[PDB]
């Protein structure tokens, strides 16, 4: 996922 990687970090 996106947040799976801290690039996103939207609490997943």
């Amino acid at each position: 996922g996106c947040c799976s990687d801290p690039r996103c970090a939207w609490r997943c």
